[PDB]
RNA sequence: GCCCGGAUGGUGGAAUCGGUAGACACAAGGGGAAUCCCUCGGCGUUCGCGCUGUGCGGGUUCAAGUCCCGCUCCGGGUACC
């Protein structure tokens, strides 16, 4: 065993071992319990950032841990390889998106391997390859045939392909209740995004107008407070008035281009319940695309109605009582909360629900209103006018008819060998490309490409069967691996990717491809990585941001930063810990830290510094701390093994001191197990390891028994660290002569006999304040404990000439003397 | 505007059915570039501890960081639906 811990001489060798033995390659083995650990796949931008490194270390800890529990563990990696940044970079260099993307993939793959992530590399997928994307093309034609796909022109105004995500709104919404191991925050974000709303449509007669106008409201209870209506710029009534009104027409034209603003339509509606004529405005805040593109306005109780009404001198009418039953102060703003009606005729005194229902019922029976459920969720627009994405498998015949690309022309291959002219997709600018023949007649194949969210919506599934032809999924394999047991990635994907992949899963279920409703049991959103951020003010008044690496700080007598400078001598202002970024120049390159300290130190720091789901504060000093710890583990194993083999441990003949150390070993095992497997607090797991290492470093190692005990502890410690720092642990395991490769060694289980106490610490309070802590035989009786407490000078001091009124006793733990 | 989080030493961050607050680590200063034995919330100390202490106020309980009421401050999403 080398005396010196040398990451550079260890890490690449173990890594090569992992590849040579294919250690982390798995099959669909029905005789084992499966566990699918998934991290969100990276975009091949060029290098890993610190967030990839946190995301994938978390995944790797879990995958290696679960393997040591004896599970069959799938941990796959791949590349979300289509998308915009490649087009930018293709043009910026003298190049094409594909070769730039493949270069980034090789470079980043080598970084992942240098970090020693235990992936099943045989399952590796890159989404820009025809072998991957042909399947989403095929599935898209199937989706179209199921009636879930349609073309339509829309804002972004351009034609687009949509997939009917609204056909699954209620399922996406209901099934959120099945997801207890998703965080509330992500669930609430998807709820609001889907935005199912229960309301009322209300129809008005309009003077000098040969239609009726209908609005949608979620607060029909406030309808007696309605003083005007507001319609979207692009509403048929708004257009009918503009015909004779240059002001209005001017306004409508504005509302397309680049904040309460509107115009008086000149039309008057009759309020169906008061008979009063009310104005109709065109207004900027009203979406033509939602509901009916028109609202009834109630300034007294809708904040945006309040602002609009004030601006244009429209009536503000109160109809909701305050929470305390008093008529609302509307001098400043609207009363938003739902309360009892007043000033609403027949509906006065009704509470919120009763009023909602009475007014709905009334307007229904009058035939000018009905209940109506709307959704904020729009259909999913999957089309882009972009080159670097998977072609959309549709064609147009000469007769005009749109249909899917015939099965025998799939995939539709994106040509990789192209030259970007910056502005037009090569497959657009060459009018030859589109030309095809369908049933031996000329057709034009679609020229738009898929939204990149298309590939990331089903990759997690394809990982189960990456080499399968015949179909998108081999069901047997997919149903074996799915659902994902834990999915680790950022909360920022909450209402894009994390919604799309639930939807796509349901689409694949409903094509018979899988047999479960939800793609992922647990979702873990890891916190952001923060770093210190500094800037100075140039003599031009411009803020110049200086990397915290480049900052020379100086500290008071307690270590607070109080003054700082860069090398050039500028005065820096410390702005605290902040999200890593190019704007603030506080990015840290993981590769530099891997090359400086070895991957194990980097990984250990990032798991130690902070619970997975909280923000992590990057500190060079914490990293050097982690590194020194690893040297202390290396040293203690060096010293222990330098003395050769050990006798078998005799557990019956241990000193009270030995029993105590061994109890601490096994309690640590229990605690680390609980922390990693149930609580998922990896920071406290690691702290328990360090704490134990500190004790082990202080224990004697001369006697045969001390050495046997040290062997047992080191074999446990080395396994406990292994999911965090597997390169050093793999090596140390061999030094200790552990059986086999550590990657397939069993996770240590705590020995119950080792955890038994002969003694217990009893905390002694007097009137609830700690006056002593006594060690007593583990089964001492309450009388024995009391007697011992009263023999303590520290306690007796507070019993002297005062009377014990009563005692509270928690067996073997606490005695409080109430006195007196 | 809501939706949660949160607030504990000089800093990060513990405390898992209320029962030894501050584990673990960093900074820092100090003793014997790298290493080990310490010390370390505050005040006081006869070194045994005493008082005080988890954002402020109050309640509950023999006992509150942890439960309940009310403040004050703060981070991060996110809206004309
Ligand atoms: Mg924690
Ligand atoms: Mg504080
Ligand atoms: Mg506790």
């Amino acid at each position: 065993m080398q005396e010196q811990y040398r990451p550079e001489e260890i890490e690449s060798k173990v890594q090569l071992h992992w590849d040579e033995k294919r250690t982390f390659e798995v099959t669909e083995d029905e005789s084992k319990e499966k566990y699918y650990c998934l991290s969100m796949l990276p975009y091949p931008s060029g290098r890993l950032h610190m967030g990839h490194v946190r995301n994938y270390t978390i995944g790797d800890v879990i995958a290696r841990y679960q393997r040591m529990l004896g599970k069959n563990v799938l941990q796959p990696i791949g590349w979300d390889a289509f998308g915009l940044p490649a087009e930018g970079a293709a043009v910026k260099n003298n190049t094409a998106p594909a070769p730039w993307t493949y270069d980034n993939i090789a470079y980043m793959k080598n970084q992942l391997k240098m970090l020693g992530f235990g992936y099943d590399w045989s399952r590796e997928l890159a989404t820009c390859t025809p072998e991957y994307y042909r399947w989403e093309q095929k599935f898209f034609t199937e989706l179209y045939k199921k009636g879930l796909v349609y073309k339509k022109t829309s804002a972004v105004e351009i034609p687009q392909w949509f997939i009917k995500i609204t056909a699954y709104a209620d399922e996406l919404l209901n099934d959120l209740d099945k997801l207890d191991h998703w965080p509330d925050t992500v669930k609430t974000m998807q709820r609001n995004w889907i935005g199912r709303s229960e309301g009322v449509e209300i129809t008005f007669n309009v003077n000098d107008y040969d239609n009726t106008l209908t609005v949608y409201t979620t607060r029909p209870d406030t309808f007696m407070g309605c003083t005007y209506l507001a319609v979207a710029a692009g509403h048929p009534l708004a257009q009918k008035a503009a015909e004779n009104n240059p002001e209005l027409a001017a306004f409508i034209d504005e509302c397309r281009n680049t904040e309460k603003k509107g115009v008086d339509t000149g039309f008057k509606a009759v309020h169906p319940l008061t008979g009063e004529e009310i104005p109709v405005w065109a207004a900027n805040f009203v979406l033509m695309e939602y509901g009916t593109g028109a609202v009834m306005a109630v300034p007294g109780h809708d904040q945006r109605d309040y602002e609009f009404a004030s601006k244009y001198g429209l009536n503000i009418k109160p109809v909701i009582l305050a929470a305390d039953g008093s008529e609302p102060d509307l001098s400043q703003q609207a009363l938003t909360e739902k309360g009892v009606l007043f000033n609403s005729g027949e509906f006065n005194g009704l509470d919120h629900e009763a009023a909602f229902n009475a007014i709905a019922d009334k307007l229904t029976a009058m035939g000018v209103g009905e209940r109506k459920v709307n959704y904020r969720l729009r259909d999913w627009g999957v089309s882009r006018q972009r080159y670097w994405g998977a072609p959309i498998p549709m064609v147009t015949l000469e007769d005009g008819t749109v249909m899917p690309t015939p099965d025998d022309q799939l995939p539709v291959i994106l040509p990789e060998d192209v030259v970007m002219d910056g502005i037009t997709s090569p497959i657009k600018a060459d009018p030859e490309w589109a030309k095809t023949t369908v049933n031996g007649m000329p057709a034009l194949r679609e020229t738009d490409t898929f939204d990149t969210f298309m590939e990331s919506s089903w990759y997690y599934a394809r990982y189960t069967c990456p080499q399968y032809k015949e179909g998108m999924l081999d069901s047997e394999a997919a149903n074996y691996w799915l659902p994902v047991d834990i999915y680790i990635g950022g909360i920022e994907h909450a209402i894009m990717h994390l919604l799309y992949f639930r939807f796509f899963h349901k689409l694949m279920r409903d094509a018979g491809m899988v047999n479960s409703d939800e793609p992922a049991k647990q979702l873990l959103c890891q916190g952001m990585v923060l770093a210190d951020a500094f800037y100075y003010v140039g003599e031009n008044g411009e803020r110049n941001w200086v990397s915290p690496v480049d900052a020379i700080v100086e500290r008071d007598e307690k270590g607070r930063i109080v003054k700082a400078k860069d090398a050039a001598g500028h005065e820096l202002v410390y702005t605290g810990m902040s999200k890593m970024s190019k704007s603030k120049n506080n990015g840290i390159d993981p590769q530099v830290m891997v090359e400086r300290y070895g991957a194990d130190t980097v990984r250990l720091f990032m798991m130690f510094a902070s619970p997975a789901d909280m923000t992590l504060e990057w500190q060079e000093s914490g990293v050097e701390g982690a590194n020194r710890f690893l040297k202390r583990v290396w040293k203690l194993v060096y010293e222990h093994t330098a003395k050769g083999d050990v006798a078998a441990l005799n557990v019956d003949a241990l000193t009270e001191n030995q029993k105590a150390l061994r109890r601490d070993v096994h309690k640590t095992i229990a605690k680390v197990t609980d922390d990693i497997g149930r609580r998922q607090t990896f920071n406290t797991a690691i702290a328990a390891i360090m704490e134990l290492m500190n004790k082990l470093a202080k224990a004697p190692t001369d006697g045969e028994q001390d050495r046997a005990l040290m062997q047992e502890a080191l074999l446990a410690v080395v396994r406990m660290l292994n999911p965090f720092t597997p390169h050093i642990c793999f090596t140390l395991w061999q030094e200790l002569k552990g059986e086999g490769d550590i990657d397939n060694a069993p996770w240590p289980v705590a020995d119950e006999k080792a955890m038994v106490e002969d003694s217990t610490l009893v905390v002694v309070q007097v009137n609830g304040k700690v006056r002593a802590k006594i060690t007593v035989p583990v089964d001492a009786t309450e009388e024995q404990v009391r007697e011992r407490a009263g023999q303590e000078h520290l306690v007796a001091k507070y019993l002297d000439g005062v009377t014990v009124r009563k005692v509270i006793y928690v067996p073997g733990k606490l005695l409080n003397l109430v006195v007196g």
